[PDB]
């Protein structure tokens, strides 16, 4: 899995350990081995949500499987929870796009997962 | 809906009010309330288009519905128009990827839009 | 086609001519004219792969066609090769998401490619 968060929260407000916390909790939520989890946090962004520049986040979670209605609801609770607690972003100012990737469409280690 | 623009145009060349103008015009184009529109502008990027580094943009528009052949042509005219007028980017140096998102595949406020 | 690389490798470690090399190599690999190839490199990113902040990359290749099982394996060998040689990133610390875009879902020059 790959999780990306783009946010207007400044870099200094991203707590130490945040990438590890994301890695751990995503491994647990998706069932995937931690070795396969990639995380990416992009602070200091020029963004607006609902016309407002209050703290917000635009995110994506890509995974080969483990994507669906119930699972995505669970991931959203988890991830909005972390963004609220750690970055002080209101859950109603977060969008997360979920992508169920075909194994043939994910490159890794000179090949694909197909 | 969520609109992201990545560009090599410098930050100082992004005019005051641009995020609001994007929010307003996207609300109108998609027919969705501005409260549901997110916008994200990423200047100063290391990019090339067609082998050269004159102003260019790589963009995405994600929406739950309101995506299709005719609608996307209309969005492209609108968005290229704005990028040309405000950021001085030639329309022939802009790509916009359109994504019709399933409601169950968009997280928001601890759950999804399903 | 459009190729984006997000990496924690610092800007100074990205070789002069990297964007041009990517453009030429992708033109050859996809068979598309270089005029249609866009490339985007984002260094200095806060990211982890497998919980580790050793050099890594999260990438995407979007193309209207020229995406499939065998082609994506070939692209992965090519692009991992380039990231290893030029950015010193291990191929097992690279993800590349492939997207076969519908022509109607790619905006360019005030319209779409449909």
């Amino acid at each position: 899995p790959m999780f990306i968060v783009n946010t207007n929260v400044p870099r200094a407000s991203v707590p130490d350990g945040f990438l590890s916390e994301l890695t751990q909790q995503l491994a647990q939520a998706t069932g995937k081995p931690p070795q396969y989890i990639a995380v990416h946090v992009v602070p200091d962004q020029l963004m607006a949500f609902g016309g407002s520049s209050e703290p917000c986040a635009l995110c994506s979670l890509h995974s080969i499987g483990k994507i669906g209605g119930a699972q995505n609801r669970s991931y959203s609770k988890l991830l909005c929870g972390l963004l609220a607690e750690r970055l002080r972003i209101s859950p109603d100012r977060v969008y997360i796009n979920y992508y169920d990737m075909n194994a043939a469409n994910v490159g890794w280690n000179n090949s694909t997962f197909a």
